């Protein structure tokens, strides 16, 4: 017995607040969180308590700590089989990482719809407010190895296996709703530019380097979705709080053989947050692993992340009605044009068990439809099809992959396919062929109907030559980027100047940038200047001529598009660091912390030291870490109590941290004789929008704190931010 | 879409300093560096220029920018064999990575004896002065991914590939002289537990989490490597600037048959250097690939990295006359009872081409010996020599991974092995079997002997039962780890402290905490006393009554434990910022780089935006990165030259660029009017140890500035950073 005998060892199989209790696998810290796909998985999950050490053979295991040898200094022998086994198996742990979106955290969940949507689709899924369907829920970065940073500049994926009564649909898509390129055979150009480059491996999670922004200047196409990946977009506060798209034109298809066009939408109930750019870069380094850490503690603590899916529905006659061809996934579908329709809900509450086991080895692939639901001409679409279920063979190390136990569909799956390496299925059909009479020709075929049919692709009438041609109607490249551009803040507008910069200063070769700055001449002038003058380049008279490329559809903005514009603000789940003095005043602790607990927003007590320290009431207040240990970067907004401030008024790092967190353009709140550091960030007497203070922490002090927090940062300090030497 | 007509795409083919040019594959930069078995890659080369786009079958491509499709906006089709062979390629690019050590950079050089070495061994590659052998060197981390960051704290790897004339030699060796354990039976429990944990996968790139002390708590053999994991060792300056070790004691055997044992050793030539925790913490965040540049950057500037290969060697009759087993790798062999002696010299010269091909592909394994070398008992070897063959099976998909031309020999081999997957040798001998005579047995065994011969295994004596036993002398755990604190500096031991501090405040269970002070207590008392100070832990009165462990063989420390205690500072291959304004005064910038040029120091010239500024004097001067961009976290110091100084005297970026140097104990340098930012960083008048000042850069001022480089950080300002918000 090497566990506490207070039973501190072991967390609370209860929800918890963030940093409260050790984080533990699902099964253990929410036993009681069920749904059909987590209770199909029991008959593989492995406790542990009260159970023999074994060879993967079922010997018990004596001493687990030696190799055996002749003489207890001697060589080790050959026949020490249980050392074998154990090397062996460590020695093979690892498998191929995923081409791209290498570096994901996951989560399981449940899906409903809100009502019916039998008119448009016979999708089972979506037939039943009352059918609730599993999913499997993976988000990702794209660049970087599975050893990689959370909080990198980069695209997201968000991939959500859906465990439907008609079988698995992937709904496989990513974080902004337009993709770099046009048709499949230029991803593994494009993939190959932006990952680290070949002689050397450099750089890891950036695309601020030669090579991908050779290509952007090389192929104007990508610049829409480069818009959004320098915006603040590239740089999610948390997977909870974007937004999520399924990337192309798919067809709904309803028992009555209509088609309608429909692009698939999550919208985050957290709202739409991101980090800003110094935060985030330096936030890879304090905590890499940060998006990952705060999806489990949010799942941990009830937070569950929720997402509406949203369907933006185009009728089959209004295919050519806009002046982008749907099918090009390098251009968006405005809102203004075409609202999103809400569909139903996603609760992410549970995470896994074993993260290699559940998410490592899950299998995602956009092809996995069912039906109700087809594909388009796509020509990005039409070449994914291909690629994610050849890349499972060495990935996943063979055709079996759906048998995976996280892969497996929860309907029914018979056919006439056989073994493969990791055959785990005994099939004891007398027949592997069809038609058969030896087994009555069972498993059957099943025509296409209303419910329960067979699939059977919609009849789109194909009319062409045999051609590798780009269409006509994909030749527009700026029209978008600049509706992007337009839509968002001044602020908004600022970072993606700021990130195009930072980006470009990081490309050796100065005649790429100076390409990259003409493509930005063709969407809009005052960006390409802003973006020049950080550069330090001038644009030509003929840059300074170029005629700014049509409105979209007569539109010249679209609010949907800015994260900021229009408040979705929402505190729960959110974390406030409190900076602890050796003699707290303790009526504005009691305040502070009610206050927060009340809207859901969570608090971690930091100090220089760890242990405790006690307020002027001689309440004992635990510390969750000390100020380096615990940086601004991995909260939302900082309040000093009262008390005894000298203690920590000359601390350097708790100094920092608030000229961090102004820096950086978080709501920060000063009690009493906390005002002090008002001098350390510089603020006048009078105060400043964005800071709270007041002698104590009672009144209005918490309420404007909240008020704050809602509105996620304070845009308006960003003039004054520029000069912190921070 | 092609190349600029000025040739700026190409960097020249010539030695440049770190930043004058984009890096490049080894071969098109240093052409002319050539060794053996650089040259025996050629056959596997792959140009470019001039060459027609193709298939992987040889067919011309015409358009590489479409798919085949049935109409311009049609579905595309399954006929498509050039898309789909290269989405095939694509799809099936990743093989598993390492199971340890997967994060890693290589390149290729060349070794040499100072003297035959034929006394002690008749290894062929240590009998005469003037045998060059090819070398192909890979330093890595340990516990993070291909893709996790460089300046993690963590051991670092060390593996040498001798490609000798009578065969492969591997050296794997690591940057301290011992490991965490006794038995390679517990690798994969110490691996577990310092690993991401299995629920999450958190943390990458770091042991700070709570299996990792919950291991070292329970498994006292572990504190000696824990304890120069905590110190700075843990976090190198450079690959160049850190020591290796063979971790093991191995035997030479000479002509004659005697046997001495023998550790090996690595001396870096630019002498031992590392960081301090908030530079290396922040800069995995800045950039988690900048061990990986530097070294590229070194090499690519003719900084060629250096190491004198040295050995302690003990005689047979002596294996017994230490109060520690020689046999334990938890143990060292103090310098000061068994001095290195100098063997030969190792110098890395050429980059690889391709890092997969090349790096990633590349096998080391410490039982690739040749005759002259051999084994002990050591049971941590013993087990090593299982695993490095057998992980090659899954990682390099099979039993042929020597005929991957990274690890090819360059010496002869043939034998009668056969087949495997992805064979490339075409034998052509009409048996695969020996004895045979209708090949009249070739090719054939060779006696053993003085050159040339076959290798034999030394006869050593073994004499015990067939036990799973710890030999009772491995059973000592303090001693060692008190004598590497007790040679530490002052400032050292201020650092172990801190990173104990620090690893131990992010433990989330406070038994694990307490556990791992009261071993601390059994090392040395006072610092157990500061871990605990830190962590809000009294010892108890039993705690504080523990006898210290017993001296090691007399000694009381031994300075070649310490990093600094004895300076060996090198600043060739070193790098300066030099922050511009928009006025340079010239004769400053002309003195600052004339000293810098004069001592192979690197310049790096920095400014609030990129592009160019004027000198006083109208020479134009190109900006390498912004303040932001390439923080000072990336260079060795820091001069700011005069001219118009109120330029950049208010800009953030700049004031805070000096604050984080300063705080990281690095050099600053002000002249003329840049002496105004002495008040940011709060020296008096009179100067202070570390701040180099004048009215003006001349022949004094760099020489200071040069000298205080040369003693590589200003530990002397310790005490004055606590205060300093950075
Ligand atoms: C719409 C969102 C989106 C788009 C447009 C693309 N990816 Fe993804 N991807 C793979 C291939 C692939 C191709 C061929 C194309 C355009 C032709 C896209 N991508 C663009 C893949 C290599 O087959 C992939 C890697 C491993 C795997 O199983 O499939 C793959 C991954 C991926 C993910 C991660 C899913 C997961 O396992 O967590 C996501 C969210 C996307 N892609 C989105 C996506
Ligand atoms: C003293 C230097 C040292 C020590 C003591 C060990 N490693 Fe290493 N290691 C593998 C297995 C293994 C075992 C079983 C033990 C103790 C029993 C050690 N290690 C401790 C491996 C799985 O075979 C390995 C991973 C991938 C691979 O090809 O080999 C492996 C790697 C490794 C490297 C990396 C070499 C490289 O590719 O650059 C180094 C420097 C060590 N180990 C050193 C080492
Ligand atoms: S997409
Ligand atoms: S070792």
């Amino acid at each position: 017995s090497l566990a506490p005998e207070d039973g501190s060892h072991r967390p609370a199989a209860e929800p918890t607040p963030p940093g409260a209790q050790p984080t533990a696998p699902g099964s253990l810290k929410a036993p009681d969180t069920r749904n059909e796909k987590l209770n199909s998985l029991e008959d593989v999950r492995k406790g542990s308590e009260n159970y023999a050490l074994t060879t993967n053979q079922g010997v018990r295991i004596a001493d687990d700590q030696n190799s055996l040898r002749a003489g207890s200094r001697g060589p080790t022998l050959l026949e020490d089989f249980i050392l074998r086994e154990k090397i062996t198996h460590f020695d093979h742990e690892r498998i191929p990482e995923r081409i791209v979106h290498a570096r994901g955290s996951a989560a399981h969940g449940y899906f409903q719809p809100y009502k019916s949507l039998s008119d448009i689709t016979k999708a089972d899924f979506l037939s039943d407010p009352n059918k609730i369907t599993p999913v499997f829920v993976r988000f990702s970065t794209v660049q970087g190895g599975a050893g990689s940073a959370d909080t990198v500049r980069d695209i997201r994926g968000f991939a959500t296996k859906f465990y439907t009564e008609e079988g698995i649909f992937d709904l496989v898509g990513n974080n902004t709703p337009i993709f770099f390129i046009q048709d499949a055979h230029k991803f593994p150009d494009f993939v190959h530019a932006v990952k680290p480059e070949p002689h050397w491996a450099i750089p890891q999670g950036q695309s601020a380097h030669d090579t991908f922004w050779d290509y952007v200047s090389l192929q104007p196409e990508t610049l829409h979705n480069v818009m959004w990946a320098m915006s603040d977009r590239g740089i999610p506060r948390s997977y909870r709080t974007m937004e999520g798209f399924g990337c192309h034109t798919f067809r709904l298809i309803n028992a009555e053989g209509k088609a309608t066009f429909v692009r698939f939408h999550w919208k985050p109930l957290a709202g739409k947050a991101s980090l800003v750019w110094d935060e985030a870069q330096k936030l890879t380094g304090r905590d890499p692993d940060f998006h990952r850490r705060e999806l489990w503690e949010a799942i941990e603590a009830g937070d569950f992340p929720e997402y509406e899916l949203g369907f933006q529905l185009i009728p089959e006659e209004d295919e050519f009605k806009f002046d982008f061809d749907l099918l090009d996934p390098t251009k968006l579908i405005p809102e203004e044009l075409v609202p999103v329709q809400r569909v139903g809900k996603m609760v992410l509450n549970r995470n896994p068990d074993n993260f290699f086991a559940e998410n490592e080895q899950a299998a995602f692939h956009p092809g996995h439809i069912v039906p109700g639901l087809d594909f388009t001409n796509d020509p990005l679409l039409q070449g994914r099809l291909f690629s994610y279920t050849d890349t499972q063979i060495s990935r996943l190390g063979g055709p079996n992959f759906h048998e995976i136990p996280i892969n497996r569909p929860t309907a029914p799956y018979h056919n006439f396919q056989r073994d493969g390496m990791h055959r785990m299925g005994i099939d004891t059909n007398p027949a592997n062929y069809e038609p058969n009479s030896i087994n009555d020709n069972w498993p059957r075929e099943t025509p296409p109907g209303p419910k329960r049919g067979g699939f059977e692709s919609y009849q789109e009438r194909v009319e062409g030559n045999k051609v590798r041609e780009r269409s006509p109607s994909f030749g527009e490249y700026y029209s978008h980027p600049r509706l992007f551009w337009l839509s968002q803040t001044p602020f908004e507008q600022r970072h993606i100047v700021d990130g195009f910069s930072f980006e470009l200063s990081k490309v050796v070769r100065p005649y790429i940038r100076e390409r990259v700055v003409d493509q930005l001449a063709h969407i809009d002038l005052t960006l390409a200047q802003a973006v020049a003058k950080n550069l330090g380049i001038e644009l030509t008279d003929d840059q300074l001529n170029i005629t700014p490329p049509p409105d979209v559809n007569g539109l010249k903005k679209d609010p949907s598009l800015s994260l900021y514009a229009i408040p979705d603000g929402d505190v729960k789940g959110r974390v406030v660091a409190i900076l602890l003095n050796d003699e707290v005043r303790s009526a504005d602790l009691l305040a502070i912390l009610k206050a927060l607990k009340a809207k859901g927003v969570h608090a971690k007590l930091l100090y220089s030291r760890m242990g405790e320290v006690t307020a002027d009431d001689g309440t004992v207040l635990p510390i969750a870490a000390t100020f380096a240990g615990a940086p601004s970067l991995t909260v939302d907004a900082v309040i000093v109590p009262a008390g005894n401030i000298a203690d920590i008024a000359d601390n350097g790092d708790a100094n920092y941290y608030l000229m961090e967190a102004y820096k950086h353009l978080k709501p920060i709140a000063l009690a009493g004789d906390a005002r002090k550091f008002k001098a350390t960030i510089k603020i006048a007497d009078q105060g400043e929008e964005g800071i709270v203070e007041a002698d104590s922490a009672d009144g209005s002090f918490m309420d404007e704190l909240l008020t704050l927090m809602a509105a996620h940062r304070v845009w308006s300090r960003i003039p004054k931010i520029d000069k912190i030497p921070a």
